[PDB]
């Protein structure tokens, strides 16, 4: 059927562009600048301009939200397309905004919005069309009230533009193009797609499930930190798909008086049924359904039982799905986790640097940022924040930029001017200031991500690199030969050797290479669960580790419990035994299917109990040799990436003086040399400003800041007052134990 | 409860009838755990109502629960609930049967290995399998949305006749799946046969005489006044057919098997201290005549005063509870107890008492031909070493354990797999780098163990077993030598 | 609860207005300390009332307390109380300005060393100096 195409998202931000596959448009005689009339349901029609796309399939058409609402259509709909190249330039067109746009606006919309928006645009417009123009920091709506020639006309340099008239009242059949949508979410692409398909299947073809007879999911749970747009996601999905989203708030429920409270729920369930297929969102489940031991009275238990009965009794009838939201999937009472109940659980993680960047990009779209933005820098330096944090930061930056403009806006007037507003911009100083009066909310929490450590950042250990490749990339990339042989890949690899050799660096590098999530666990928190809190945390940690599959769980200072095993106290035998039991039971219980690998690191292989050392457990062992010669040079190169330059002395020469030194020692040497260089720069600047100020306000010749010019002097001084912290006794002990374990096995 | 009363008043007046109670533990928890007052009234009303309906009556009561102990124990007198039926998770045979039941109407394509799926989906339930079938059907329909009448109203139920599923859809569904059992005891007959183990024929005969013999001829046992001892201990080097032995003997006896290891025992050491072996032994006792296995039994003996200087807590508690519970085993049920240890010298003689665990068995190292048979058992696999079938190298493996042989075989297999990977990668990037000059794909000789693998394996030869441990084992055996 | 509701609706009729509430910990402690049920209803009602204050009018609400630890964390989300300001104990100098303020009417004789008193009065507060 080369007349109907299914609509999907668009990659072009223009309001009159459609993206198609090249062969399909060639068959239908569609090319660049070709005006096409599109007609669909509601007897609505539009005119658009054909554009090309590679990723767009023949049956699909990329087209944005504006004409979606103009055509009164949603995603996946079929449309009638006809090449109609009979358009004529408009002559006199009366266009008006909507009533809810000029509130305290005034000014001239024409020269600021209509004049630039319609310059060389040649948008094919139709009578009754509505469109949006991005203001200085707002969004302005505009609907044509009359056109000439009607209804087909291209905006032309020769037009009689009538912007006069009251902003027309909002149409009440469809609200507006202002509410949320799929285009307003950042940092949750995978889970967004999952939820999108799992709800698109039932909500678009209920009769399909009626005939087929399968049971659609009856409850979906979302868990994550507060203020991450979970409610935003639910509302946007409901609005885009087309439903009767009916939010219920937990806090207002128990604010009522006993039975009436749950009656409300019943009423909600009632309006769930006789309102066509629709979606129900419930918030703060823990506030209404805490753990059993948390409950103390009888009203709470009655409420929980009432909710359970109401939701369990719902067996199909109206195609109603339940969306639940919570902070952490542990505070909820377990009974509401069974089959026929909330079973499909989705995490909402903290956005990464890229997620923060894209969210900030979304939030700053309406405003008029100055031409100096470094959004990547802000995104990477604002780690530990959520979407609400970024929105607040943008709002504060805009507000401060406004505040440092009072001279232009000295009391202004009760009806502000639009030209003045659009004449302003926000600079990077405003962003830095907003950062100064800013505070993240994540703070103390676990972080999951794929790091950026590369192989070249570490010199040497090429055999170790090859072994890591063999033990990581091989099982995942071609399990076919593994199953043809039947050999079960191992999961337990441990590293031992001198400290500060970047073994964690190797773990991060291999995680980056495998492009899988990385999770680190450090000895401090291990001891933190050793006392005080029990082992229970470890449990969900593994669950979290199992949640982020594929992922590489990392352990650092695994001998800390071993260090507490034998040390200056030696009194925590029971807690250490509990730790060992919990970790062993979690690690051996994982399914071999999961692409989850465990890495252990230590520098005291002599104290680790061989109970962990066993087939089916951490069994693979790797010694990390100390840096040597060219390796140090490579390290000397790696830490020299940095920024400054010291092209005065051979690095290999310094490696020759620093033979038998730890890599961390080399990094310390480089750091000390750079500290000396910073001191030299500081003292030179101080001397030059002092000599410029002792001379009265003397600006004769500015002494440019010297290029990094480190000599042999600073390097020699650093080498003098810094030595190899590792002594040869440690090396001999490591090597003798290595040989003992080598020939004892 | 009026409605409950209503139910009862309509239950008898409606001919013979059956009454089911859903989630009983939600109604009758333990008395102390109750906090309000209405729940106690409800529980008492229920008890009175169900006890008072004795008369003649024709109504039977059904009550379902997850944790039998979680309910209030008072409602277990005669006339009240007295007969308990456990519904455990199914097995691979049961899983396959249930899958057939759910897919009896499926017009599936003839490309699915239901047996492989059933073996793959261990630790699941019937609901899990039903959900898997539903999602597999959904995936199959989704993969072919375009041609079906999505544009029109729903299909007239004839295009769907052309629809079919694939095993790939099943694998994909299994990818987006989550089992629910996970942490749960398993009760079943193992599948390890005597072919899986080599050597120790005398040990096998002794085990047979201990376990099998009493059941067939108990008449002479009672004639001579013989009650076989329920208990045995194993000591020897680690990783030398210890769990394998128990699995094989349980399989031959065709009885259920239950295992628990030292990590679990030390888990019950603190935290959930004690009060756990009781329900485990009760579960075994109510279960069919089966076998109980105690691995790393010495762990508590290793932990009571071994190397840390503990607080003197569960060290006695767990052992005393175990001894008290096993002393309560008054024959009747034919369940056997087996313990395994690697440092028996630390075990206190309290357990080593007649009536308690008394039989002692030392496990020696394999002996060449025994080592050869063990290697052959481990070398089922797939590749075959034709020229050199691991004979002279097997000769020089004196003093190694079966675990060592398995490790060597696994290392050889994985290195051969690595060789195959690198050879195939070489072939492919040579083929693409060259402008498609060659495209032939002949199978490499990898699936046959080659001698070069044998040298490269024996270069990294592992002397895992230490002769000091062997001498300690033999001197302790002579310390408890039956021959005076 | 009605009274609280009453307060809020009055602000709706009374332009941008300031709503000040005192001793929140006395009425909004952590749920661990909450033993009865009525307090839970009160907290839920106030949370619902204040969270529904989106747009409405230009009404600003602030609260007085002693320790944020004693406050229930649920009243820490975005849109709720997020701005945090602490009032530290004044130094000797601040004591000096406080004394100057409070002694405006007094006819001090030519022997008063306010600085000396401020130095000697470490560990006091404004109420202390006023008394
Ligand atoms: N991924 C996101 N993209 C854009 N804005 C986001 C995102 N996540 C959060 N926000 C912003 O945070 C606010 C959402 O607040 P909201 O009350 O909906 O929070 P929530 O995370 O859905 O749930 P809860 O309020 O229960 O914590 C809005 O200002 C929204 O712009
Ligand atoms: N290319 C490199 N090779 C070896 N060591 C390095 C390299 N780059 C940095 N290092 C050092 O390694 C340290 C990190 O080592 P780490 O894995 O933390 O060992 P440990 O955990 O024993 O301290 C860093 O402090 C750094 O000084
Ligand atoms: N036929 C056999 N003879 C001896 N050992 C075997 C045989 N088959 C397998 N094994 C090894 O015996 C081990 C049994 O483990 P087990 O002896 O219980 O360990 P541990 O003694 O440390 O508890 C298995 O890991 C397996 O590698």
């Amino acid at each position: 059927r080369p007349n109907r195409l299914i609509v999907d998202e668009a990659i072009n931000e223009d309001n009159s562009v459609v993206s198609l596959s090249q062969p399909k448009m060639d068959e239908l005689q569609l090319f660049r600048g070709d005006t096409v009339l599109l007609k669909g349901k509601k007897r609505r029609e539009a005119v658009c301009i054909v554009l090309s796309d590679d990723t767009c399939s023949d049956e699909k058409i990329r087209m944005n939200r504006v004409v979606r609402n103009n055509l009164r259509v949603r995603l996946g709909d079929v449309i009638s397309i006809q090449p109609c190249p009979d358009v004529k330039y408009g002559k006199r067109i009366h266009v008006l905004p909507i009533d809810d746009t000029v509130e305290g606006i005034t000014g001239n919309l024409f020269e600021v919005y209509l004049k630039p928006y319609f310059l060389e645009a040649y948008r094919p417009i139709r009578k009754g069309d509505i469109f949006l123009v991005r203001g200085g920091m707002r969004a302005v709506e505009f609907k044509v009230v009359e056109t000439d020639p009607s209804p087909y006309c291209i905006v032309a340099p020769d037009t009689v533009i009538h912007c006069e008239g009251e902003p027309i009242k909002r149409e009440d059949e469809e609200e507006s193009l202002n509410e949320v949508g799929y285009d307003d979410i950042g940092g949750c692409r995978k889970q967004l797609a999952q939820i999108k398909e799992m709800v698109e299947l039932p909500l678009r073809h209920p009769a399909l499930f009626k005939a087929i007879g399968v049971k659609p999911p009856r409850g979906i749970l979302l868990y994550g930190p507060p203020g991450t747009g979970k409610t935003l996601i639910a509302r946007a999905v409901a609005n885009e798909t087309g439903a009767f989203f009916f939010l219920i708030n937990g806090p207002e429920i128990m604010s009522k008086l006993a039975g009436e409270s749950e009656s409300n729920l019943r009423k909600a369930f009632e309006e769930a049924e006789k309102n066509a297929p629709a979606i129900i969102f419930i918030d703060e489940l823990d506030a209404i359904a805490p753990k059993r031991e948390k409950t103390h009275g009888e009203v709470e238990r009655r409420i929980v039982s009432q909710l359970l009965t109401l939701m369990d009794g719902l067996k199909q009838r109206a195609h109603v799905i339940v969306m639940a939201a919570t902070n952490r999937p542990n505070s909820i009472d377990p009974a509401l986790r069974r089959f026929g109940r909330f079973d499909r659980e989705v995490d909402i993680g903290i956005p990464d640097a890229t997620g923060r960047l894209e969210i900030l990009q979304i939030h700053t779209k309406n405003m008029k940022l100055a031409d100096d933005v470094d959004l990547e820098q802000v995104a990477n330096e604002t780690h530990g924040h959520v979407g609400a944090d970024l929105a607040a930061l943008c709002s504060e930056a805009a507000l401060q930029a406004i505040r440092k403009k009072m001279d232009l806006i000295d009391l202004e007037d009760e009806t502000i001017d639009a030209e003045v507003m659009n004449s302003l911009a926000v600079t990077m100083d405003d962003f830095r200031w907003a950062l100064s009066q800013s505070n993240p909310s994540a703070l103390r929490e676990t972080v999951v991500e794929v790091p950026q450590v590369t192989w070249e950042d570490i010199g040497g250990l090429e055999d170790v690199k090859r072994e890591l490749q063999e033990l990581v990339q091989y099982p995942v990339e071609h399990p076919d030969k593994f199953l043809k042989f039947g050999m079960t890949p191992s999961k337990g690899v441990l590293f031992y050797g001198p400290p500060g050799c970047g073994k964690t660096l190797l773990a991060k590098a291999i995680a980056n290479e495998c492009q899988a999530n990385f999770i680190s666990i450090k000895g401090p928190e291990l001891l933190t669960m050793w006392f005080g809190e029990s082992e229970a945390n470890v449990r969900e940690i593994f669950d979290k580790a199992r949640q982020a599959a594929p992922c590489v769980l990392f352990f650092d200072e695994l001998d800390s419990i071993a260090k507490a095993r034998g040390g200056n106290i030696g009194d925590g035998g029971g807690a250490a035994d509990r730790v060992i039991n919990q970790i062993l039971t979690e690690m051996d219980g994982m399914s071999t299917k999961k692409n989850v690998f465990i890495i252990g690191a230590t520098n005291r292989p002599d104290i680790i109990d061989p109970a962990i050392l066993r087939p089916g457990r951490l069994d693979q062992l790797i010694y990390i040799p100390l840096p040597d010669e060219k390796s140090r040079v490579a390290i000397l190169k790696a830490n020299l990436r940095k920024s400054p330059v010291a092209k005065d002395v051979d690095l290999e020469f310094l490696a020759k003086m620093t033979n038998g030194f730890s890599g961390a020692d080399l990094t310390e040497i480089c750091q000390r040399a750079c500290k000396l260089a910073i001191r030299e720069s500081i003292e030179s600047e101080i001397r030059r400003e002092r000599e410029r100020q002792t001379n009265p306000s003397a600006m004769e010749v500015e002494e440019d800041d010297p290029v990094p010019e480190i000599r042999r002097d600073h390097f020699e001084e650093a080498m003098r007052f810094a030595r190899r912290s590792v002594s040869d006794n440690d090396i001999r002990k490591y090597e003798m134990f290595a040989q003992t374990l080598q020939q004892s096995r």
